[PDB]
């Protein structure tokens, strides 16, 4: 009757029941309901089809009717599929920043964010003060946790411990500061780098020359094979007046009426259609930003405001009491 599903997100390991006749919106909006999820629009559940590829569940489309691998249970990643231009801004709630950290933190240990030392340690010390805290404490207290990416631990010959006392440093600066902060001054940090939130696809030119595609929230770009952290010609959401699809190839077409059009082609039709669908995602999200603030949009903003400026004034209150109650303590005992 039913088909047993597993949905992991980047901190939970869900498991559900379908029924045959099961759509992705439904199992989608099960995922999101039972994780207490209200900024969806970044989410979608991925899967690997039959053939080994990595596929993005359709929606409107029962899920028994895409090329789901044949296995029991069902598996599916609940990951985010696009990216905000701003975290502080676009990120309201504690778990889609909390999900989002994970997985930037995820593609940052994996080295498929390009990472500099200094700021991977500085990233580390971070994700430390969310994990740890604070911080008599603890000493080797970081050896088993994954905190560097693998090319700073292959550039730099520093030993294990030399590493951890690197971000033992970073980590007592931080002294004070809330895990939910941390949290969000990660994401300050990491949406500064250059492949952030960047799609990249193997394309070619008219010649035949291999290069790579970007599609991010800001517009599409395009990448000399050896570079991926600088973009060759970036075209802005905001000068693509269309980006026209068809088998293979595409066609960046310019606002411009004097500028060219730029044509490339995906090397299969399965790149093609994903890139398609990241091009008419992002553009869309580009267009809602350029428009203000739906009322729904401006509350959770003012909700989200009001929660946190409560919990900093209830903790500044804890904080004077520390102070009045030992005031008081003292004043009593020098009497004699």
């Amino acid at each position: 009757k039913t088909i047993s599903v597993r949905v992991t997100t980047m901190d939970a390991e869900l498991e559900f029941a379908i029924q045959p006749n099961t759509t992705g919106k439904q199992l989608f909006d099960q995922v999101v309901k039972t994780i207490g999820l209200r900024e969806v629009w970044f989410f979608g559940l991925q899967y690997q089809d039959t053939k080994g590829f990595s596929t993005w569940l359709k929606l409107n489309k029962k899920v028994t009717a895409q090329d789901v691998r044949k296995e029991s249970p069902l598996l599916f990643k609940f990951r985010a599929k696009f990216y905000p231009e701003d975290v502080s801004e676009e990120l309201i709630q504690d778990i889609t920043q909390r999900l989002f950290f994970l997985q930037v933190k995820e593609g940052i240990l994996n080295d498929d964010i390009y990472c500099p030392p200094e700021t991977a340690v500085l990233l580390a010390s971070y994700a430390v003060q969310s994990k740890y805290g604070d911080f008599v404490h603890k000493s080797g207290y970081l050896a088993g946790d994954k905190l560097l990416p693998q090319r700073v631990l292959e550039q730099h010959k520093l030993n294990k411990d030399q590493w951890e006392e690197r971000i033992q440093v970073w980590h007592e600066e931080h002294r004070g500061m809330l895990r939910e902060d941390a949290v969000l001054e990660y994401l300050k940090i990491a949406q500064d780098l250059e492949m952030y939130g960047v799609n990249y696809f193997s394309i070619k030119n008219k010649k035949g020359s291999e290069l790579w595609l970007g599609v991010d929230a800001l517009g599409l770009n395009i990448y000399e094979q050896n570079d991926r952290l600088t973009p060759k010609i970036g075209f802005p959401w905001s000068e693509i007046r269309n980006i026209s699809f068809n088998d293979k190839k595409f066609v960046i077409k310019p606002i411009d009426k004097k500028a060219p059009d730029f044509v490339f082609y995906a090397p299969r039709l399965r790149i093609n259609k994903r890139i398609r669908a990241l091009c008419m995602g992002n553009h869309e999200l580009y267009m809602r930003r350029r428009k203000p603030d739906t009322i729904e949009v401006q509350q959770m903003k003012a909700q989200a405001r009001e929660e946190k400026h409560q919990k900093q004034m209830e903790r500044a209150m804890l904080e004077n009491e520390k102070k009045k109650r030992e005031m008081a303590e003292k004043e009593k005992e020098k009497i004699e």
